[PDB]
């Protein structure tokens, strides 16, 4: 039933409430998904002025629904099973040598668009560290996200290392660990061992005025055998 939410292209909207070593920050995006070809696209506002943090530490933050499952892994798509009612993903995000993000979001349908609504903070941020001083660049990484089953709370669970670039040519850290629950209590699909492997692009749009990002993300689930 939930996948057949999916097979065309979905309108998105994307709000986020944030707050960073008590700095307070709103976002608010709209885009589009596509799970038959493991494709979205957002741009992001901040309607509160400039970010107080680098628009990719968000990217995690601001639609695991959007991958594409192959045909041989569909009974394996807890995200799409959870439609329309929705789940809940919880994160904590730890950067190497300096402050955390704990985030919660609802993924849902409103209507006929797909909404993930955040709240964040962040904690324990250093004033001269690459987050608060913005020393990480305007792109990302790809990366392989592990998806288990979490048989006591009917969802999945993932931990991932995030790499971040960081100005000076190095790379910064940030340690994902995430929860998956449903948000109704009908029946979902625990999957098996398997993982999402995403490719991400950051860019701007030019006739944009306000502080914005726009991401372009492809998502396939992968490794189950046959």
């Amino acid at each position: 039933k939930g996948e057949e939410l999916f097979t065309g292209v979905v309108p998105i909207l994307v709000e986020l409430d944030g707050d960073v070593n008590g700095h307070k920050f709103s976002v608010r995006g709209e885009g589009e998904g596509d799970a038959t070809n493991g494709k979205l696209t957002l741009k992001l506002i901040s309607t509160t002025g400039k970010l107080p943090v680098p628009w990719p530490t968000l990217v995690t933050t601001l639609l695991m629904v959007f991958a594409r499952y192959p045909d041989h892994m569909k009974q394996h798509d807890f995200f799409k099973s959870a439609m329309p009612e929705g789940y809940v993903q919880e994160r904590t995000i730890s950067f190497e040598d300096d402050g955390y993000y704990k985030t919660r979001a609802e993924v849902k349908f409103e209507g006929d668009t797909l909404v993930n609504r955040i709240v964040l903070k962040g904690i324990d941020f250093k004033e001269d560290g690459n987050i608060l001083g913005h020393k990480l660049e305007y792109n990302f990484n790809s990366h392989n996200v592990y998806i288990t089953a979490d048989k006591q709370k009917n969802g999945i669970k993932a931990n991932f290392k995030i790499r971040h670039n960081v100005e000076d040519g190095g790379v910064q850290l940030a340690d994902h660990y995430q929860q998956n629950t449903p948000i109704g209590d009908g029946p979902v699909l625990l999957p098996d061992n398997h993982y999402l492997s995403y490719q991400s692009v950051l860019s701007k749009d030019p006739n944009e005025k306000r502080d914005h990002m726009v991401l372009k993300e492809r998502v396939t689930a992968a490794g189950i055998t046959h």
